[PDB]
């Protein structure tokens, strides 16, 4: 396993989106000793979802010793994201192929005029870097139209709302843009980008 790839994963709260990453993507990843970053913006008072998938780290030890990651990120920003990307590129030197997870991937990865060098580099050199990418959003015109360009696979689940349906067409599929409005809930759509098809999944087995 060389999970170096860009999955875009598109779907609102309550879609099944969570689950799919937090109890699919994470737990096979994790199987395998593949090593990954959560950028979880999320902060609840009980502290936030993914902190069960991952440690904080904080010390020398946690440095060396620590491959599965958490990052609470209250700053939401370019100069935050520079740092989790250089730290980032650090991580998979020391463990190997690793896996950026972002969750509202839109703090970073909006429409921005001047687009950092990080963000650039996520984008364009991710597979110099070593690092995979899941961005995760709710809605699709949430990231920049480029992002769509750049990935390997695109997931969407269930919308109804129309410009979404529009940005789809326009940005990725008309093909894509025609089924997302017949998913039934918990069903995804995957374009890959590579091979330009589109394939309909059912919904993982939940408890
Ligand atoms: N494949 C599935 N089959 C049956 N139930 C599911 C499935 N996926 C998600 N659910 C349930 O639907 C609800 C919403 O799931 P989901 O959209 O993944 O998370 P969410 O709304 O973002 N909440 P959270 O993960 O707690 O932040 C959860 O109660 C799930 O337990
Ligand atoms: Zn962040």
């Amino acid at each position: 396993m060389n999970p170096d790839d860009i999955v875009v994963i598109i779907g609102r709260k309550r879609s099944g989106k969570s689950y799919l990453i937090k109890h699919y993507f994470i737990p096979v990843l994790k199987a395998h000793k593949i090593s990954y970053i959560i950028d979880d913006h999320n902060l609840l008072r009980s502290g936030s979802e993914y902190s069960k998938f991952g440690y904080n780290v904080v010390t020398l030890s946690d440095i060396v010793s620590k491959q599965y990651v958490v990052v609470y990120d209250r700053e939401k920003n370019d100069v935050f994201f520079e740092k989790l990307w250089n730290g980032a590129k650090l991580h998979a030197k020391k463990w190997g192929t690793s896996v950026l997870i972002i969750d509202e991937a839109y703090y970073h990865f909006k429409y921005r005029q001047k687009v950092t060098p990080a963000i650039d580099e996520a984008l364009h050199a991710n597979r110099h870097a070593g690092i995979g990418l899941i961005l995760s959003t709710q809605r699709v015109y949430d990231l920049m139209p480029i992002v769509y360009k750049q990935a390997d696979l695109i997931i969407m689940f269930y919308t109804r709302e129309p410009n979404e349906l529009k940005w789809i067409s326009k940005y990725i599929s008309t093909e894509a843009a025609e089924k997302v409005k017949t998913l039934k809930q918990y069903y995804f759509l995957i374009y890959d980008v590579n091979s330009q098809m589109i394939k309909i999944h059912k919904p993982i087995h939940h408890h």
